[PDB]
């Protein structure tokens, strides 16, 4: 579909049997999600954006569905204000920027 | 034009008539540029982000043209990690997301 951005472009996703909202985010290099308990190894990380950085985990080889399209990727998991869907995802998913 | 998500998606901007190269961020709500002179009055604001807040600039009706497409709109000017177009402006230059 084509998603204008008068307002934020939230969408839900699907992702370790759960669902949740997250923005497509083409500022965002990868994809970074709430606290959640996913199952398996995962490897230390901190990501920064205004505001200095955060400390996530970093969960490899995830299976992610967005908005019935599937992915698979690197998520990243701590204390975000907010839920987003970066480029690693967004490309799996053939989106692009129009004008 | 379309742009893919493979690189980030990084465009030439023009404002108070110096070039620039700025991101198009679809989870910017606003437009936050890095530490810049701009003629004109300013108010002090506070923006946040992944990390926390920061203390911005805020320049009101500036004009901005974002690769060959005219916007007048709100930039902030600030401790930004990199020059962001947000969704402020994204709008006023016809951009969409499309999968
Ligand atoms: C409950 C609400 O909490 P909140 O208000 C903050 O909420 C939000 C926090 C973050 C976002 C998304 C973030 N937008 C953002 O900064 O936008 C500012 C300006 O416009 C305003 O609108 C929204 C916030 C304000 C960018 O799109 C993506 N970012 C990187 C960019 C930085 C500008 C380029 C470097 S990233 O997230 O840092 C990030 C993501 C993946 C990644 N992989 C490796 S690094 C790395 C870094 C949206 C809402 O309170 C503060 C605690």
């Amino acid at each position: 579909p084509q998603i204008t951005l008068w307002k934020r472009p939230l969408v839900t996703i699907k992702i370790g049997g759960q669902l949740k909202e997250a923005l497509l985010d083409t500022g965002a290099d990868d994809t970074v999600l709430e606290e959640m308990n996913l199952p398996g190894r995962w490897k230390p990380k901190m990501i920064g954006g205004i505001g200095g950085f955060i400390k996530v985990r970093q969960y490899d080889q995830i299976l992610i569905e967005i908005c019935g399209h599937k992915a698979i990727g690197t998520v990243l998991v701590g204390p975000t204000p907010v839920n987003v869907i970066g480029r690693n995802l967004l490309t799996q998913i053939g989106c692009t920027l129009n004008f």
